[PDB]
């Protein structure tokens, strides 16, 4: 009874917070901040990325994992995310464009959250 009504809430908000970072544009050009971060870097064209960056996270693998329920809740979630956002703020030199969007696309996660409350 309570327990499914409690599992979709927690769904329903992961792929709130899930939406905001794939929807997310700079203003001005309407640049969709997201873009770098669909997919990790091909191994077979940049082996450098992979022997910098131990363990490699993108939207395609938390989309998957939102999907076909592998978070227990969305702490799950935005662990996955932060992984991805230090990921790039580790491989990418500060000041650059993508620094600055992992930056950027974590404030908006985190504040996304807080909007949404307590669950
Ligand atoms: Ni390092
Ligand atoms: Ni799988
Ligand atoms: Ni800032």
């Amino acid at each position: 009874a309570k327990r499914k009504s409690k599992k979709n809430i927690r769904k329903q908000r992961m792929k709130i917070l899930f939406n905001v970072v794939l929807e997310a544009r700079e203003p001005g050009s309407g640049r969709r901040l997201c873009d770098l971060f669909m997919v990790k870097p091909s191994k077979k064209d940049y082996p450098d990325y992979y022997k910098i960056i131990l363990e490699p996270m993108d939207l395609k693998i938390i989309e998957h994992n939102i999907r076909n329920d592998k978070y227990a809740g969305e702490e799950g979630m935005i662990e996955d995310m932060k992984l991805m956002f230090r990921n790039a703020r580790h491989y990418n030199e500060e000041g650059s464009q993508v620094y600055n969007d992992a930056h950027i696309l974590e404030k908006l996660l985190k504040e996304k959250r807080k909007e949404l409350g307590p669950l």
